[PDB]
């Protein structure tokens, strides 16, 4: 019983962090076999930040420009490239602790853990969710850029972020392993604003199931809904519309609880409705869209309450 | 910018996870140096006539893909003790501490001596944790990272009616009037931690949310007077001052901060959160405030 915000255990990821440092800047990279992947800001000055042509300030710099440190040892830089808005340092060592690994892209809506690091020491551990709007509500401070997110399902550790700066609302933005950003951010500081965030409903669905198996049912209903009808309502509290492929993906969970996806929509309806008067469900006064279907069925037990 | 429940790195912890099979039980053991550490309760009470029956070949001890060797076995408190014959090369440099309730730690939650999640909790006032474990999780630890120093401070031994959960130290003390057997048992009424929700609307005036502060100033009776009707732990003198870094980064004194809390408390947020939450927060400990937005490294 109980149900947290779990992460992955770290320890895989702990072992390829390393500090990356050019000039006067500082942050983290990711040291897999014989390469340190990084943000490619890290060879700008804050002044380059309004308009860099990463390719002019990219060919003026040698191996011997970048310093790496891994632990208390420093590693020796023999060959560099950006691909996209990732910065690849060759190094001369491979990684002893390499895990077993992956480059994913995510979609919005799927969750991930983030390792965040200060000078290539790890720091902390959360779970979070690649919002609507491809932004992250993580916790960063400055130093913390290149820190990464990933999913350890077996024992293969899929990278699908790198940080990369902060917003002005607050929120983080990053790109793949491959250095593609998520959304319609750039790695220079001009005018980029999050666009309006919305609520993943096949999350909040998938939460709801979690509650009905620990033993909850107060929020349910004897209605159903038409997916069209439960769209147009849920869309006006700025939920995120539901597909029929999110419908087929909550399959498991309903025929685990013997609640119809249509009727758990019913029930999430009436809950934005009403509010839940002074209740709680898992331990929460919000409906929650930080655990996916996948997660949920991942941490809850296999027989309903 | 940004405000998560955060637990520390597991890496250090995870090397030393192993399974301890006795019988039909498998749970989970600490391995550290040539100790494995875990329930006592694999051998199910009568403890000690239990444990005399047993062999040292009776204990299955698989550390990833090899099997370790018992070559001794004790008893301390409810932790049972397998001595192996070879030392963890993983062995992190650590401590046993026992904690107070409204302290926080991480817990790495293992199944078949393998780590699943990882996730940061609180020592509840009532001393169970709200913690989230399945069948097989028993053996599962807590701990907090100080520099580069792993402090134990709980391994998970059972889970109460109520879906919370009850252990022990490293020692085999258990936290609260818990024992270890299958039987009634309930948690206490439960209060809120306080010194922690003060801590958290620090945090979130650190992090630009202010809706909730006042021009108005209390006393510490006035205030406990408040605390003792909403289930709310007595403040202290001590967690006043424990406070005070926090009142002298952001201007606002710790009586000040609590006729904030006191109006929450009886009015409500009226529709408005605190950092994302439409409830008062009581798992991050001032030190965690204060670690959170300074990025204390290990
Ligand atoms: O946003 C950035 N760094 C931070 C990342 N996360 C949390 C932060 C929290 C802070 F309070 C400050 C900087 C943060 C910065 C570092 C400065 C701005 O130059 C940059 C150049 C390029 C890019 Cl894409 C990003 C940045
Ligand atoms: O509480 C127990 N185990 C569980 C620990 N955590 C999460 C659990 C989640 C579950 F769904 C079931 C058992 C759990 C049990 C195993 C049965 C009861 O015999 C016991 C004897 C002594 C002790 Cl201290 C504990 C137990
Ligand atoms: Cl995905």
């Amino acid at each position: 019983s109980g149900f947290r915000k779990m992460a992955f255990p770290s320890g895989k990821v702990e072992g390829c962090m390393v500090q990356v440092t050019c000039g006067t800047t500082t942050l983290n990279g990711l040291w897999l076999d014989d390469v340190v992947y990084c943000p490619r800001h890290v060879i700008c000055t804050s002044e380059d930040m309004l308009n860099p042509n990463y390719e002019d300030l990219l060919i003026r710099k040698s191996n011997h420009n970048f310093l790496v440190q891994a632990g208390n040892v420093q590693l020796r830089v023999i060959g560099h490239s950006m691909q996209n808005c990732v910065l690849k340092l060759k190094v001369d060592t491979a990684n002893p602790k390499t895990p077993k690994y992956k480059f994913v892209r995510i979609q919005p809506g799927q969750t991930f853990s983030v390792l965040a690091c200060y000078n290539g020491s790890p720091s902390g551990v959360y779970q979070c969710a690649m919002r609507p709007n491809f932004t992250i509500k993580g916790s960063f401070l400055n130093g913390s850029c290149g820190s990464v997110g990933f999913n350890i399902d077996y024992d293969c550790v899929s990278f699908c972020y790198m940080h990369h700066m902060e917003l002005p609302t607050g929120v983080h933005a990053g790109t793949d392993l491959e250095g593609n950003f998520y959304g319609p951010f750039v790695d220079r500081q001009t005018a980029q604003a999050a666009g309006t965030d919305t609520t993943i409903t096949v999350n909040v669905l998938a939460w709801l199931y979690a509650a009905v198996i620990n033993g909850d049912r107060w929020f349910l209903n004897r209605f159903t809904t038409t997916l069209n009808d439960f769209n147009l309502v849920a869309m006006k509290y700025n939920y995120e519309p539901l597909t029929q492929d999110h419908v087929d993906i909550l399959g498991p969970l309903s025929a685990q609880t013997g609640i119809a996806v249509l009727d758990m929509c019913a029930s999430l309806k009436e809950l934005l409705q009403n509010g839940m008067n002074g209740r709680t469900i898992l331990g929460s006064a919000l409906l929650e869209d930080e655990f996916t279907p996948f997660d949920v069925v991942r941490q809850c037990s296999g027989v309903t309450f």
